[PDB]
């Protein structure tokens, strides 16, 4: 019931008792592990507010004071009254923190607590939104020295009334299949490129058009906006030692910018509440770069680099990988955009790991996701046991809305 | 119940049947997994179900299941229970159970392999003498001049868990440690409590970087004895890079045979607690873990070094620079001595085929994806992108203590 975890490297043992706060379930058994899946009425939503608020006074250290009291009171009949709540600011802004400090995928919750909410919840239209999101991108960007950010559209109430960004993150390219069968641009994005098309986008048919935001306001029909191309900070990729390999033509853009999931506060669901960081270099170099079924670049950079790829041995694909993630890193740097690479970011989690430790009791962690995509066991998360499991609050998948969506 | 999991890369999605046959706990619950944790005396009472199911297994696998046979054989085997407590397995069901053993392991990322897996009989072994040349016998055989293959020598079973066999080595193979007096360590710093109990039964170290250590063996619950495995049946590679000149001067080296010896197998409910295994190394294995750990012989400094790397800032990849040479020369050295090795994108491009053709055959593949995917280069890997279901079948390996912190020491 209360848990060790041990650092194999280091031989540090924590003690987690934070587990047993746990709400939601796991998607693992006593009879099986699902740890490497991806993806595994008002008699309800009074214990959620219930729960929430308790942590909120406690964390306030005016748990059991009359001030609490008056707000289970005031909640309880609300709910009653009107099926649904309103948070204060104040819960918004702690949800909102305490969503990414339960976020047991992210390597960078370090910095949890240094997170800009922005409250959009009077927004009434598509366009509005349009607004909210153009401002949340420039906030964040801040010229290169990006901050964390989230806006907040308005909560779920009917489930027929949900506001919904389409896209997946504000920022990514279109994708394009090819007469020539091939993929023009991001192969992750031809079906949400298409439905742009099929909606009236005019696509510019290039390997780095910046998608235009499909945007739900109120159970509405979704409406199309480009952001304003001078709000998109991208970086063009050169290595600080090969010249050609600015000629490979590669760009990546600045702010990460999760837009298609479910943020959950004491029972509340905020369907549209895109959120943004910083990159890890990885995400870029190794994943969107070289992934297969993504840019899929490591074959044309072995060639230019003149390695052996007669066989698998020689480590031709390892090599381009580095030099790969050495090129992002060089040009987001050299650029002044914010961005860590993977060993300052996994040695930061592993200091936030012994913080929320000590301060908290635990720090719920999925190794799977924690872990580099490259370089593993060269990283410290590596060796550091992980116990994963499901806070609240905190961010959700949903589907996509096009499966959803009646027109 | 059908469980399916996904190739994120090719959207693959296969169907797990197999799991419904999973006895054992995996450690996880609804409320919490378990699954980066390293590490998470029967009566006769629990053994005939035990042994029932396992002739069962075989009875199918062989197709004479409810035969006359089969029948035969669950009868005998439960007299014998009921009379003696324990049984005894045929020799062609220890072999069936040792392959099994292996192909259900789910951290093993060399399954494709396991129907092949020669099996040495040392059940008639008594001393510790008699384990010095059952192990000889399997090091000889399996090292083979190079060209590698694949075998387990399995002791008698555990009868009332006071007459335990037990290699105490953790491999057959390993170098001594050496913690040294200002605190730095001399060898693999893996080994040093191992090396300090080999030097205490007697054991006159040399004191080098590379000493292979002496087998310490247990035969029937007796104190464990000390042997020499013989240096012309160890196989070494001396570490050289086929660009870098400058690596061969490292004096690194590493052994041929990767040879397990302290997990424990179990089949229809018999413990066999030494079981020595070994079959050959996917090159990470040495490049990455065995050399840059920081806890093992922690060689990307030096390395980096002499390769003039920006290191004033971890963000010139200087780290994950030196890791890929360090892991060609581990490949080219092994390869250019004709030593059995595999690359970690051959062995995972077998791994998802062999993967994908026991779902076909046999409903599923229980598989822990922390520690199928390579510790270098994770994502460009195919297994990385493959949803696996971790699972525990029997016949199994299983971990045990260190015999030292349980040993009842006779004088
Ligand atoms: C400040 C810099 C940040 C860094 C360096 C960072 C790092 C990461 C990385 C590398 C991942 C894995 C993503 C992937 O492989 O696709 C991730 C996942 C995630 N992070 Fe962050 N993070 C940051 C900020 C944020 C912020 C601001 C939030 C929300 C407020 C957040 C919530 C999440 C969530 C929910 C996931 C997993 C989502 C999913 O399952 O797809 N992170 N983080
Ligand atoms: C034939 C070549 C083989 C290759 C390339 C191979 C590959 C591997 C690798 C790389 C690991 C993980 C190594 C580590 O990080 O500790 C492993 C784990 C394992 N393999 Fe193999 N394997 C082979 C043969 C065998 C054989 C012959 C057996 C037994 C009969 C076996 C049973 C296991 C077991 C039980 C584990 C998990 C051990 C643990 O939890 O510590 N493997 N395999
Ligand atoms: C199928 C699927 C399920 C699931 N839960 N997530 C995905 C990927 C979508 C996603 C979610 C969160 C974060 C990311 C990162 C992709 N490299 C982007 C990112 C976001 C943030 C906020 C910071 C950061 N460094 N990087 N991607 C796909
Ligand atoms: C602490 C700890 C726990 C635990 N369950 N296992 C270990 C390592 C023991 C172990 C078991 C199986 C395989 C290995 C490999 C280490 N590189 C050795 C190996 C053995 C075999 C038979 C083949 C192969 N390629 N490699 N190590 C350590
Ligand atoms: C199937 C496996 O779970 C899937 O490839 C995961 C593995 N680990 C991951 N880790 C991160 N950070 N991001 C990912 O997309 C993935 N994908
Ligand atoms: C804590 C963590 O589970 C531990 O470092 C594991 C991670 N994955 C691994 N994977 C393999 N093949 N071998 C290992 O020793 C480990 N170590
Ligand atoms: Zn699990």
């Amino acid at each position: 019931r209360f848990l060790k975890v041990k650092n194999w490297e280091t031989d540090v043992v924590l003690t987690d008792t934070l587990h047993l706060k746990s709400t939601l379930e796991t998607g693992c058994t006593e009879h099986i592990c699902m740890g490497s899946i991806m993806l595994p009425t008002k008699d309800q939503l009074f214990p959620l507010a219930k729960e929430f608020l308790d942590q909120y006074y406690s964390s306030i250290k005016r748990f059991g004071s009359k001030a609490h009291m008056d707000r289970l009171e005031e909640v309880n009949k609300e709910i009653e009254s009107t099926s649904t709540y309103q948070l204060k600011d104040t819960e918004l802004i702690y949800g909102a923190k305490h969503a990414w400090r339960n976020a047991s995928r992210c390597v960078g919750r370090i910095q949890w607590s240094k997170l800009q909410v922005f409250d959009a919840r009077d927004c009434t239209t598509a366009h509005g939104m349009f607004n909210y999101i153009c401002n949340h991108v420039k906030y964040a960007t801040n010229k290169g020295n990006l901050r964390s950010a989230i806006t907040i559209f308005p909560q779920r109430t009917d489930g027929k009334h949900d506001f919904r960004v389409w896209n997946s993150q504000l920022i990514r390219y279109a994708g394009y299949k090819q007469p020539d069968g091939s993929t023009l641009g991001d192969p992750a994005n031809v079906q949400f490129t298409e439905i742009c098309i099929q909606q009236g986008w005019k696509a510019p048919r290039g390997r780095f058009d910046v998608l235009p935001l499909l945007l739900q306001a109120n159970g509405n029909d979704p409406e199309l906006f480009q952001i304003p191309p001078e709000l998109v900070l991208e970086v063009p990729i050169r290595h600080p030692k090969f010249d050609w390999f600015k000629d490979l033509g590669l760009k990546w853009y600045g702010l990460p910018a999760v837009s298609n999931m479910l943020l959950e506060i004491g029972g509340l669901e905020f369907s549209a509440c895109p959120f943004s960081g910083w990159y890890m270099g990885t995400e870029i170099g190794v994943r969107d770069y070289c992934d297969n079924s993504r840019y899929n670049i490591l074959e044309e950079v072995a060639k230019k680099m003149d390695l052996d790829m007669r066989k698998t041995s020689s480590l031709w694909k390892d090599q381009a990988l580095v030099e790969i993630n050495i090129a992002v890193l060089y040009s987001f740097q050299s650029d002044k955009v914010t961005i860590v690479d993977h060993h300052s970011a996994t040695e930061s989690f592993i200091k936030h790991m012994e913080n929320e430790y000590r301060c908290r009791g635990g720090c719920p962690a999925d190794w799977v996701w924690i872990v580099p995509p490259m370089s593993g066991s060269i990283t410290p998360v590596f060796h550091q046991e992980m116990l994963n499991y499901r806070l609240t609050p905190s961010f959700e998948y949903q589907p996509d809305p096009w499966n959803t969506h009646v027109w």
